[PDB]
């Protein structure tokens, strides 16, 4: 029951609710390179709860070497310890992703579990 393995609806709680005090069980599902150019790169994650998906995550940079040492990585499976929410003058709300342990790598994962959809808004 792979799904199970993560915290489905965690994504409308933080996204309506507010709710900053849980920590999630998350997939990674892709991670990407921001253009930062002449400062650390920054790392913009698509993340899924089991049953939707969010592209407005983005990495602490204190946890860049997790990215570049490629623990962090796609399929891999997250638990989110401290984020932070920050609403940009266009209205569209970044999590920021401040303290995570990877509970199961990508390669012990393998594949993006179940079939979640885009949050909305
Ligand atoms: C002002 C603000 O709220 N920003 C977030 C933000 C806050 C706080 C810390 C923060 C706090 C502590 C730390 C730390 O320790 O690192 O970081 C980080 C980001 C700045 C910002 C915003 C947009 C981008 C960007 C660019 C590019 C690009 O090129 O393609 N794309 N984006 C982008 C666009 C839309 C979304 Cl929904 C997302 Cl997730 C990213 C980039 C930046």
């Amino acid at each position: 029951h792979m799904v199970g393995q993560l915290s489905r609806g965690a994504i409308a709680a933080i996204m309506q609710k507010g709710d900053t005090n849980i920590k999630p069980i998350l997939q990674v599902i892709n991670i990407r390179p921001i253009t930062t150019g002449n400062s650390p790169p920054r790392y913009r994650l698509l993340m899924s709860d089991g049953l939707n998906t969010l592209s407005s995550f983005m990495l602490a940079t204190q946890l860049n070497p997790l990215v570049e040492e490629e623990q962090l990585s796609s399929n891999c499976v997250c638990q989110i310890h401290r984020f932070i929410v920050n609403t940009l003058k266009d209205g569209r709300r970044v999590v920021i992703l401040m303290e995570l342990e990877v509970l199961k790598s990508a390669e012990a994962v393998g594949v993006k579990i179940g079939n979640p959809v885009p949050y909305n808004e």
